């Protein structure tokens, strides 16, 4: 089809239970992309559902957002293609993993970074849509240094809300949830992987490192308050945008 036509396929970036991606060079413009291939559902109702979910994200445009270029259907069950910008292979769990000690990890470059995703998610809220995948594994960086939010719209729970882990209903506050811990994360590197786990499921139910309190007194509240068991009390990511820790 129009995949194997018009591209030279690279290499697989990821392969969820959803789909496929693949770094793929189109030949006529030479440029290198990211490409989303799904399964599409046999049935009618769940085809349309898709469908409409793609005319929706392909109207997004913002800093925080990876560039859109072109969605298409293939037959073999029925394929739909999603191209998009390249991302560096690098993604924020890299970033942090390459960064183990606290001078590595600079309060100004960890907060710009925060910044940028929380500003993704504010600009999707007041679309009326979601991420529900907010996780540094799915968190990117383009070529020029962008931080770019990652797949979402049509892997660990560490990230997720205790509602969404329950299959209970949820509103956009679960997104605000996986921006708490994140923080938290950014803020505080990590000698190991058992210890990240350790310290992480930790922070989940409210206890925090006595380090990262005194270092991060104005965070630290804030984190708290994003990671509240009851949706409600967490803030709204205007709030959390317009908070005194991001002044300079
Ligand atoms: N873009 C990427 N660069 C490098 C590696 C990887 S691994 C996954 C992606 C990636 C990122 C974002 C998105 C995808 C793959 C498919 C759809 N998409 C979205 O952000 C969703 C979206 C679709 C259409 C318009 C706007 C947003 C990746």
């Amino acid at each position: 089809g129009r995949y194997l036509t018009d591209f030279e396929p690279i290499q697989c970036l990821g392969r969820g239970g959803f789909g496929v991606v693949f770094e793929a060079k189109n030949k006529v413009d030479d440029c290198n992309y990211a490409i989303k291939r799904i399964r599409l559902p046999n049935r009618e109702l769940a085809r349309e559902k898709v469908m409409r979910e793609v005319k929706a994200l392909a109207k997004l445009e913002h800093p925080g957002i990876v560039r859109y270029f072109n969605a298409w259907l293939e037959k073999n069950k029925v394929y739909l293609y999603i191209q998009m910008q390249l991302c560096r292979k690098e993604n924020l769990k890299d970033w942090m993993n390459g960064r183990c000690t606290i001078e590595e990890r600079e309060r100004s470059v960890c907060l710009h970074i925060f910044l940028q995703i929380a500003e993704a998610v504010e600009f999707l809220h007041s679309k009326g849509l979601m991420h529900r995948d907010l996780k540094p594994s799915n968190i990117f960086f383009t070529m020029d240094d962008v931080v770019k939010v990652g797949d979402f719209g049509l892997g660990t729970k560490l990230y997720m809300s205790p509602e969404q882990i329950h299959g209970n209903s949820y509103s956009h506050k679960v997104d605000i949830f996986s921006l708490g811990l994140i923080l938290f994360e950014l803020l505080y590197p990590f000698s190991t992987q058992m210890e990240r786990v350790r310290t992480l499921t930790d922070v989940r139910n409210l206890k925090f490192p006595p380090l990262f309190t005194q270092k991060y007194p104005c965070e630290y509240v804030m984190v708290q308050d994003m990671l509240s068991p009851s949706p409600m009390e967490r803030p709204e990511a205007i709030n959390i945008i317009e908070n005194a820790v991001f002044e300079d």
